[PDB]
């Protein structure tokens, strides 16, 4: 569902990389709204149909980067 998970995005450093995460999960189909700050380390996104798959990390990874939480609370 419209469901947007917003995190940290770790090993992020250069290249298209970044953005080039975005523009591959356009193709997941539970995508509703993708963003990534390639100098404050976030992104947000929406990325889940029926349901969250591991694609939601695996998208990151793609890029020689990793998923963290962004937090204090």
């Amino acid at each position: 569902m419209a469901q947007t998970i917003n995190l940290q995005l770790e090993g992020m450093r250069c290249a298209a990389c970044a953005s080039s995460i975005e523009r591959a999960i356009a193709k997941v189909p539970g995508v509703q709204s993708c963003q990534v700050n390639f100098a404050l380390e976030q992104a947000v996104v929406s990325y889940h149909g029926e349901t969250t798959p591991q694609i939601l990390t695996d998208a990151v990874e793609r890029a020689g980067y990793h998923a963290r939480v962004l937090k204090q609370q």
